[PDB]
């Protein structure tokens, strides 16, 4: 079921009309982070295009801070998960975004430097020298829900 449903919310984040609409994207990565974190469907995702999901958002909204954790906790667990999944979904495209994307991330709130730092992490995990488990075994690693927005209305 969770291989299913995880295989629609990839294909229906990667269809050129929907790139642009933000709330949409940060669902089917609320998604997408819940079961990798949770360590299932981890093979659905990355057979479903993940990494072509992941660098959309991340020059679309490059810095976008919601976005960006999302992404963060879905590479920081598929890189815990397999290293058949991670090398395959480490395409040079999604390491250009997640740097150029971190780089434009919001610095000056106090919760806005805490957030670069996790987003900041993986990027150094991901072209760190180390074997990935190493790399990424202290990275975040669980989904906060609030971040998926997911009882925000966008008209209260």
């Amino acid at each position: 079921m969770i291989d299913a449903i995880l295989q629609a919310v990839c294909a229906c984040a990667a269809v050129e009309a929907h790139a642009k609409q933000l709330r949409l994207q940060r669902v089917c990565l609320g998604l997408a982070a819940y079961f990798a974190s949770e360590q299932m469907g981890t093979s659905s995702l990355v057979g479903s295009g993940i990494e072509q999901v992941l660098t959309q958002i991340m020059t679309n909204f490059a810095g976008e801070g919601t976005t960006m954790q999302l992404s963060c906790v879905i590479i920081n667990s598929i890189a815990m998960t397999s290293g058949d999944m991670y090398e395959e979904i480490k395409t040079s495209a999604l390491l250009s975004a997640l740097k150029t994307s971190v780089g434009k991330m919001a610095t000056k709130k106090p919760e806005e430097k805490a957030l670069k730092e996790t987003c900041a992490a993986t990027l150094e995990a991901a072209s760190s020298g180390e074997d990935p488990f190493d790399a990424f075994s202290k990275t975040v690693t669980e989904l906060d829900f609030k971040f998926t927005e997911w009882n925000v209305d966008p008209y209260p």
